[PDB]
């Protein structure tokens, strides 16, 4: 898709609604990179709630956070109409570099079933479970938001202590090949919320797990150039 120079607007950071928690490992890198940069380049991407002068963040919860933390006032953003058919939806694949079996008891410990289950790849994508843990075995945890949440709380304590080293696929076909290629070894795969799903949860003031959205445009916009210090 083409890059576009779209106008951004400063909007304030205390308008701004999240959709879904974070990943400290982003969090803390935002934080350093703006501060060791002192440039802000990747506006946010809002929606206005209805009936309210709020607004959901489309993308950029890390940023919004990370500028909350630093005390900043304000951050440049691209107001869409998230209905257009032009916005759309998809997830992340949490995927790993490490011992599935480290993981499982982790999980376990945190109340969790992991359940060997060939089909359940389909019922994850179905809505139907939590998440399907898929590598040289297949496994089912079953649940729903709650359970995504447990799942991806283990998953960044793993990451943060280390055990693991937790990437983020875009593209399931992407984590599948690379788990080919021996470069991870097993990858996380939910369904993706639609955005009627977003917008109602935001509604009623709730959060998914991170990295639950991945929202695509027609466009690309071009990166700003913004001084942090403007954002305060
Ligand atoms: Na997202």
């Amino acid at each position: 898709i083409p890059v576009k120079k779209v106008e951004y607007v400063f909007i304030e950071l205390d308008k701004m609604k999240p959709h879904e928690q974070l990943v400290q490992r982003e969090l803390e890198d935002f934080i350093e990179s703006v501060t060791g940069s002192g440039i802000f380049w990747k506006p946010m991407l809002l929606a206005k709630i209805p009936g309210t002068d709020e607004y959901l963040i489309v993308d950029g919860h890390h940023r919004w956070a990370g500028l909350q933390k630093l005390g900043a006032k304000r951050a440049p953003s691209v107001i869409l109409d998230y209905f257009d058919e032009g916005v759309k939806v998809y997830t992340w694949y949490p995927a790993f570099k490490g011992d599935v079996n480290k993981v499982i008891e982790r999980l376990k410990a945190e109340g969790l079933e992991v359940i060997e289950d060939e089909k359940a790849e389909e019922k994850a994508e179905k809505g139907e479970i939590a998440f399907a843990l898929i590598g040289e075995k297949s496994f089912a945890i079953p649940g729903g938001l709650e359970e995504q949440k447990k799942v991806s709380k283990v998953l960044d304590e793993m990451d943060q202590a280390k055990e693991i080293e937790l990437v983020y696929y875009g593209l399931k076909e992407d984590a599948k090949a690379d788990m080919e290629k021996g470069e991870i070894d097993y990858v996380f795969i939910r369904k993706a919320p639609t955005k009627e799903e977003v917008m109602e949860l935001v509604k009623r003031g709730e959060v998914f797990s991170p990295k639950t959205t991945r929202h695509v445009l027609p466009f690309i916009p071009d990166k700003i150039d913004v001084k942090l210090e403007d954002l305060f």
